[PDB]
């Protein structure tokens, strides 16, 4: 019944956003949700909590000296639609494995019986900028069977798609880790659904769902919350209970086909975000040409 | 007289591409300089050498088996101006900490006498995104001893350039790793240039540079080359020359001051990136509102 899903993406495409307000749609919709909060930033709670920044596991366990002398109620909070939210917690600067403090962070929930407690969904905010060791620890220690990466129609959020799934296929022998989807968060460039889609297909999944850019978001985010809980009765609001339709819905979850660098400037090209380089103008000075 | 310098920053922002040009200008005035290329992406070295993607010391070990099956020759590349150019690879997505890709770099370099051979500069091209201890690296083994910050006067690059700080401090104890000064580059946003120096002053360091967003650098870089090897007689040219001739003079090598959250908010909010937010709105629906 309690599925354990994790959200994967790069920085600056409003990830978390889509991912707290995905969750709304499914908190209003019946189910309970718990969020763990990967990302270095407090970001990953924020709308549900309408909190300036949440109350890390790693800023808290630095106060009362270690982890075992927090108490859940302190770091575990609920916010809108009774909908459990913690922030693991950066890697302190200089020194740390991002990785690391999720691992305590996911431990110390295990410990205190979240997990067991009575929930239909866990979902992991993830950073998926690089998959190094350290980001592909809910992985690796298979706390995330579900993974939906959140991109865009622009090279980096791609690329960052493609890595994620490398990952995913790295532990693909060791259990039940699989790809459900990509969710395009619009930037409104022109062929960016079917670029997705082409994306999606080439990997061998779908795009799930496309997120449309709504200015309601932006007026939602502002008073520190989802747009679910803004305005219910808006075109993007329904677009976000489509999506979390589409998730419990979802049977597909599969065991990515990663693609190269010259397949992906491809699709770049053949969509139009890329240009076609020409060479002869490579290496030559505005004198020359 | 070989000092040993690192560019620090977030992606997205043009990091590499501030720092290969910057590395030309040097070379263009009498200097040997090294580029080694710590960030996932071969961009690190692409202009220097006209490359698509140079060979990196990650995708070559895993060709020949082991590290030491590599001969100096294939790695090392030299391009315009007799820049000596390696990318160090990125950690095989899934597993592998990001930094032990770079010691492996490093250490090839040492026991291949590229760092007691005739040179003046060497300068890591590092992403400074998140400061795990993984990209920590440079600065923990003593490798980077001058650090500059690129940025520009937008939030994650600041806050980024906060925490590429704290690590500085960090190892202030160990040994001779100080902060040489922020570099920005443009974003065509308003208060921009003082807000950087405001930023540069309260951490204790100067803006050793202003780098103005000029499409020339565009139209060099579509070529896979410099501004200094395109329009030599450009504006943003000498712009790249002024910055080059700032680091050598520079003297000003410091362990600087890390500020807060709030005071970082607070330079966002009175040069006008950041809003003052309204505290009345917070938490509520625009029923309420
Ligand atoms: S695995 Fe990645 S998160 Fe951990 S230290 Fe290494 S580079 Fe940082």
């Amino acid at each position: 019944a309690m599925r354990q899903c994790a959200i994967y993406g790069k920085g600056g495409i409003g990830k978390s956003t889509t991912t707290q307000n995905l969750v709304a749609a499914l908190a209003e919709m019946g189910k309970k949700v718990m969020i763990v909060g990967c990302d270095p930033k407090a970001d990953s709670t924020r709308l549900i909590l309408h909190s300036k920044a949440q109350n890390t596991i790693m800023e808290m366990a630095a106060e009362a000296g270690t982890v075992e002398d927090l108490e859940l109620e302190d770091v575990l909070k609920a916010g809108y639609g009774g909908v459990k939210c913690v922030e693991s917690g950066g890697p302190e600067p200089g020194v740390g494995c991002a990785g690391r403090g999720v691992i305590t962070a996911i431990n110390f929930l295990e410990e205190e019986g979240a997990y067991e407690d009575d929930l239909d969904f866990v979902f992991y905010d993830v950073l998926g900028e690089v998959v190094c060791g350290g980001f592909a620890m809910p992985i690796r220690e298979n706390k995330a069977q579900e993974i939906y990466i959140v991109c865009s129609g622009e090279m980096m959020a791609m690329y960052a798609a493609n890595n994620i799934s490398k990952g995913i296929v790295k532990y693909a022998n060791s259990g039940s880790v699989r790809l459900g989807g990509l969710i395009c968060n619009s930037r409104n460039t022109d062929r960016e659904d079917e670029l997705i889609i082409a994306l999606a297909n080439k990997l061998g999944t779908q795009m799930i769902h496309f997120v449309p850019r709504d200015n309601v978001v932006q007026r939602a985010e502002i008073r520190r919350m989802t747009v679910i809980e803004y305005d219910p009765k808006a075109k993007q609001a329904d677009e976000y209970r489509a999506l979390a339709r589409k998730v419990v819905d979802n049977k597909l979850l599969v065991i990515p086909n990663p693609i190269t660098m010259d397949e992906l400037e491809e699709l770049l090209m053949e969509f139009g975000i890329m240009e076609v380089e020409d060479e002869s103008i490579v290496g030559k000075t505005a004198e020359e040409v």
